């Protein structure tokens, strides 16, 4: 079994079990603000609403669960606010009546203070009826920016895949287990499990196409996800005002952040984070907007014997077909997603994406280059 401390549930994984959907009564005017972005966005009324604010401390959330709620409404609260309509008309300074408790309960959560895919995706949701399963049918998002940007569809769909994952990440302990124990059956049996799991999570990525169309995606979502390094509408970073005194950079909300395919990578010994490239230097540099737990569950697995290792050392063809099953049903997702990115951003942006599709391929490109066979 995986420790407790890393925060993966049997479930639904890396993803937060059962969100908590509201905060005290005293949070009432920052749940107020972040229930109604796409209508104070549109009326012009959500800056004025958010300088209006006391300052709320963050003393009266006492648990994990209220402090990722609380995580979630501040993050989605500042992307409305830096991005305004997404029209160009930027904020550079955060008040600090929001920056202040943000950045207090972002270094609680050792998380920094911008919307990081942990909050948008993992902590995001509910399910409609508690005692029926979690299909797209029984969930919803707990937030969303403007009136029509298919942030349900496009955090929904990464949830169900996060969640389809589940079963392949409590497999892990086996391998591990197998390897030391020097039990070579034990060892396939597991491959070919998680194997089986990964190509079963790529059905699920089917679904995008029923929940998300691509002009909306393109021109809203990606919009109000963005962040502030490396970007000309903010080249300084943002001012949390009364928090630190210079302007900081933060990366926008990326699966770069994600833990999912990221702990298969480490697991079978694809060196994704390895050199010096942009690939490499990207997913490491995600890793510290990676919730700790998280942080540590990879960095525990990269401190564990190579998988990899064990199976080139042993002249067994089943163990090197089960080893590739994992990787391949990797590729496959990779591929899938590829193709995805092709119709919801490389299309759209022609009717007005090049870095994006390049660090994809070299991430897959890793991936297939790690079969020990398939070539
Ligand atoms: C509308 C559909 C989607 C689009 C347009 C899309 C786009 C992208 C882009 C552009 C990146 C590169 C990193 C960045 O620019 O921030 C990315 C990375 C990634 N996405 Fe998506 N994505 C979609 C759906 C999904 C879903 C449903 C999942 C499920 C969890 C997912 C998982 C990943 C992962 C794991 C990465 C990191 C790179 C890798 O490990 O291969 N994506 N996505
Ligand atoms: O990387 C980002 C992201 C965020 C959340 C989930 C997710 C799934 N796949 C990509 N994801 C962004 C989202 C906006 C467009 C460019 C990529």
């Amino acid at each position: 079994t995986i420790s407790k401390e890393y925060h993966i549930d049997e479930e639904v994984g890396f993803a937060l079990p059962n969100p908590q959907e509201n905060l005290p009564d005293f949070y009432n005017d920052w749940m107020f603000i972040a229930k109604h972005l796409p209508d104070l966005i549109e009326s012009g009324q959500l800056r004025e609403r958010v300088e209006k604010l006391n300052m709320l401390s963050i003393d009266h959330l006492t648990d994990h669960k209220s402090q990722r709620l609380a995580r979630l409404v501040l993050g989605c609260i500042t992307m409305a606010y830096v991005w305004g309509k997404g029209h160009g008309d930027v904020r550079k300074v955060l008040p600090r009546n929001i920056a202040v408790p943000y950045c207090q309960l972002s270094k609680k959560l050792e998380l920094p203070p911008i919307l990081v895919y942990a909050d948008c995706v993992l902590a995001n949701w509910k399910k409609k009826d508690p005692n029926k399963p979690l299909t797209y049918e029984n969930m919803d998002v707990l937030f969303s920016f403007r009136d029509g940007d298919c942030s349900k569809g496009f955090f929904l769909v990464s949830l169900l895949v996060e969640i389809a994952a589940a079963s392949a990440i409590k497999v892990i302990p086996t391998v591990f287990k197998a390897m030391q124990m020097q039990e070579r059956d034990t060892l396939l049996k597991a491959l070919l499990e998680i194997a089986s799991c990964l190509e079963k999570a790529l059905q699920v990525f089917h679904q995008i196409h029923d929940h998300v169309n691509p002009k909306a995606f393109f021109s809203v979502l990606r919009i109000y996800l963005s962040g502030w390094k490396g970007n000309p509408q903010l080249s300084d970073g943002l001012v949390y005002e009364g928090f630190w005194e210079d302007p900081k950079e933060f990366a926008g909300g990326s699966a770069g952040q994600s833990s999912v395919f990221q702990c298969f990578d480490v697991l079978l010994g694809i060196q994704q984070t390895a050199g010096g490239g942009h690939a490499a230097q990207f997913l490491q540099d995600m890793r510290r907007y990676m919730p700790p737990a998280h942080r540590n569950f990879l960095c525990s697995l990269e401190s564990n014997p190579s998988v990899r290792e064990f199976v080139l050392s042993k002249g067994d063809a089943g163990l090197r077909e089960a080893y590739d099953a994992c990787v391949k049903a990797l590729v496959s997702l990779r591929s899938y997603h590829l193709q995805i990115v092709t119709k919801y951003i490389l299309i759209p942006a022609s009717q007005q994406g090049t870095d994006l599709m390049n660090f994809l391929k070299t991430v897959r490109s890793t991936t297939e280059k790690s079969l020990l066979k398939e070539g």
